[PDB]
C-alpha cells in the first residue's frame, strides 16, 4: 500500500504531464512544467486578448479546448482583457469606450463557448493595475532597467508590428508591461501563441538576472493558419460568422490533395474538430460509401496522403464541424436579447 | 484714476523679475498671458535623491524661489524617488533615496525655502494618489513620439548615446514629460540640462491641441570645480573642505566662460548681497565693493583681479551662505542624525 501509493502518484504525474504537453506546439522545459505539477496547489495559467474587433475562432473555440484540458489537470485559467494594451497598440483608434465593449462582447462569447467556469477568470487589465498601482508600476520600471532598447525590439511581434515602420515608445512600453503582467498575476504557465514567445522568454531572462527562481513554463501553442495559400475578412473563420458565411469560406479555403503541410482545412480538423469530439466522423455522399470514423491523430495523417479523403469531404466535414461548434455562441446572441444589440453594437465599429 | 497704467506696471515689474531668472524663457510673451490669467503661477524643480546636494540645488535654488514666490507664484519641490531608483542612484536602493529624500527637504527649509508657497512633493507618493490619470498620461505620450525622438532627452538623465541604452531611458522622459501636466505646472524652471524634455512637453501639447501650454524657464549651470566629491561644492561641506575645493579648484584668469568660480560670484554671491566685496592687500589692488556685475566682469577679463584673491572672497562667501544650513545640521539632533545616515552611503 505504501509503496503501491508512490506508484499511482508518479503515473498520474506523468499522464496529466503528457496530454497537457499534447496542446502545445512547444513548451520552454518540460522538465520544469512536471516540477510545477508536483506542487499541492493549483497552477495559475493565462491568456492575454488585444479587443479590437471581432473575435478569432482560435481565440473562442481553439482557446476553449485549451483551458478545459488546462482546468481538468488542476489549473487555474485566467483570460487578461488586455484592454490598456488595445489602447497602447491604437486599436480602434484608440478609443477606450470601444474597447470596453469589444472587450466586454469577447467575456459574452467566451461565456458560451462550452468552456468550464469552475476554474475560470475573466480579468480587466487597467481594472488589476489600478487595484495594486504600486505594485504593478515597479514592476515595469524595473523590468525597463534591466533590458536594453535592441533587447525589447525584439518583442515586437507580441504587438503585430515590425522594425520596418516608426517605432514608437508605446513599443518599449507595451513588452514591459506584457512582461510585468507574468509576475503581476502570480503566472505558473503562460499559455499563448507561439507569437508572444519572444517576451516569455524575456521574463524567464528577468527571473535570471533579479535571482527568481520562480521562472513561469512557456506553453505556447501553435498558431491556426489562414484559409487561403500561405497564410483580409475571408482570412479566418470568426465567432460570429454565420453558417452560410462558414460554408462560403471553408469553400473556397486552401486544401490541396493529399497534402497536409501548409493545409489550413486539415490544420482545423486537428487542432478544433477532433479535440473537441475525440473523434472525426467523415460523413461523405448518400451511397458513394461514406459515413467513417477516426480515432487518433495518426491514422489521420495517414489517410488524407493516402487519397481515402478528398477535398471536397474535408472541407465539406470540417464546415460542418465548424457549424455545429458555433451554434451555442450564434443561439446566445439570438436569444439573449442584451447580447445581442451588444453585438450590433461593436459591428459597426471600424477596425483600427 | 490712473488705476489701469499701474496694472501694467506690476504685470510688467513681475515680468522683468521673472524673465532675469532665464537666459532663454520660451516666449515671454506666454508668460505674460500667464500672469494676466492669474497671479498665483505653479513652478516646479525636480531633484533625484542621489546624495549629497551639490550647492546649484541648495543655495543657487534658494535665490530663484524667492525671486519668483515673492511675486505670488507657487513653487514645487519635486523629490524625484522613482526616478533616481529608475536611473540606478544609490544602488536602485529605494530606502535609501528616502533618506536622502529627507536630508534634502532639511536642507532646504534651513536654506531659505521654510515658507508657505513652497511645497515638498514626493513623486512616488503623488503618483500613486492618482495613478490612473498619471500613468495614462505616460503611455499617451509614449504613443506620441519615436524611439529616436525621445532618445535626445538622455541628457536630463545624465547619460549619453554612446553607452548602454537601457529601456528605463526610454521610460523616464516619458515620466518626467507626464509630471509637467500631472502637477498642472505654468513654469517649468530646471537647469538647462532638462530643457529637452520640456521643449517635448510643449511638442506634446501641439500634438493633442492643449492650448495650456508650459513656460520654460530654464536656469544656467553652474560649471563644475575641475577642468567625482571635489567636482563640486555640496550643501553639508565644511569650512575646511570648502577652501580646500575652492583653492584647488579651476579659475582660468581673464576668461569667465566654464569659470566656477566666477559663476559662484555671479550667481550665487551677487545676488544674495547685492554686492561683492573683494578683500585684497593693497599691493594686489586694495578691497573693492562691486555693486554692478558689468564692473566685476571687466575687472576680472582686464586680469584686475587674480584668480587667487577671487577664490579667497568666493570661499568666504561661500562659507557664510552655508552657515545657517551648518548650525541647523549641528543643533538639531534629528537632522544631525540624518545627515550622519546619508553620508556613509555609497553613491552610484
Ligand atoms: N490565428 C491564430 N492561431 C492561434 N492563436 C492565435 C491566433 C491569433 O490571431 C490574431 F490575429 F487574432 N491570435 N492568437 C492568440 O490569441 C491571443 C490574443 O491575440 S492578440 O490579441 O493578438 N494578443 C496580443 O497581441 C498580446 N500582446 C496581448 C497580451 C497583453 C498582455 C499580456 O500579459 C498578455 C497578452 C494570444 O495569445 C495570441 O497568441
Ligand atoms: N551644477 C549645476 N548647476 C546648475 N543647476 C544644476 C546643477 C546640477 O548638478 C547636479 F549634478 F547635481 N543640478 N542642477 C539642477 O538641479 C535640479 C535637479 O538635478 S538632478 O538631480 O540631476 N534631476 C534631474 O536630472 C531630473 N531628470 C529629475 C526630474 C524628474 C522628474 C521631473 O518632473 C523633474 C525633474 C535640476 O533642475 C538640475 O538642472
Ligand atoms: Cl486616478
Ligand atoms: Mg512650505
Ligand atoms: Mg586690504
Amino acid at each position: 500500500e505504501k509503496k503501491a501509493q508512490e506508484e499511482s502518484k508518479i503515473e498520474d504525474v506523468d499522464k496529466i504531464l503528457n496530454d497537457i504537453l499534447s496542446i502545445s506546439s512547444e513548451c520552454i522545459q518540460p522538465d520544469e512544467l512536471r516540477v510545477k505539477l508536483l506542487l499541492k496547489r493549483k497552477l495559475i495559467c493565462y491568456d492575454g486578448f488585444e479587443p479590437s474587433g471581432r473575435m478569432h475562432i482560435a481565440q473562442g473555440l481553439l482557446k476553449s479546448i485549451i483551458v478545459n484540458k488546462l482546468t481538468s489537470n488542476g489549473c487555474t485559467f485566467i483570460f487578461w482583457i488586455a484592454d490598456w494594451f488595445a489602447h497602447l497598440n491604437n486599436k480602434m483608434s484608440g478609443d477606450l469606450k470601444k474597447i470596453k465593449k469589444v472587450g466586454s462582447y469577447f467575456i459574452e462569447v467566451w461565456k458560451s463557448c462550452g468552456m468550464n467556469m469552475e476554474n475560470v477568470q475573466f480579468l480587466w487589465a487597467s481594472e488589476e493595475i489600478n487595484k495594486k498601482p504600486n505594485e504593478y508600476w515597479s514592476l515595469v520600471l524595473d523590468i525597463s532597467r534591466s533590458f536594453n532598447i535592441n533587447r525589447m525590439k525584439r518583442c515586437l511581434k507580441i504587438m503585430g508590428r515590425s522594425e520596418g515602420e516608426e517605432n514608437y515608445c508605446s513599443q518599449i512600453l507595451y513588452p514591459c508591461m506584457q512582461c510585468a503582467d507574468i509576475f503581476f498575476l502570480n503566472v505558473d504557465i503562460c499559455q499563448l501563441g507561439i507569437d508572444q514567445r519572444k517576451v516569455n522568454m524575456l521574463a524567464r531572462e528577468y527571473c535570471d538576472i533579479k535571482k527568481i527562481k520562480k521562472k513561469p513554463v512557456i506553453l505556447c501553442h501553435g498558431m491556426l493558419p489562414g484559409l487561403l495559400e500561405g497564410q483580409d475578412e475571408n482570412s479566418a473563420i470568426f465567432m460570429d460568422d454565420s453558417e452560410s458565411d462558414v460554408n462560403r469560406k471553408i469553400k473556397k479555403a486552401y486544401c490541396p490533395p493529399n497534402v497536409i503541410e501548409n493545409n489550413p482545412i486539415y490544420a482545423y480538423a486537428k487542432s478544433i474538430i477532433f479535440p473537441s469530439y475525440n473523434e472525426f466522423n467523415l460523413v461523405r455522399k448518400e451511397k458513394n460509401g461514406g459515413d467513417k470514423t477516426y480515432y487518433t491523430l495518426q491514422e489521420l495523417e495517414h489517410d488524407y496522403v493516402n487519397g481515402f479523403i478528398h477535398p471536397l469531404d474535408l472541407k465539406d466535414n470540417v464546415a460542418m464541424y465548424i457549424n455545429k461548434l458555433l451554434q451555442p455562441v450564434r443561439d446566445h446572441f439570438q436569444n439573449n436579447i442584451e447580447a445581442k444589440n451588444l453585438l450590433n453594437e461593436i459591428k459597426k465599429y471600424k477596425v483600427t
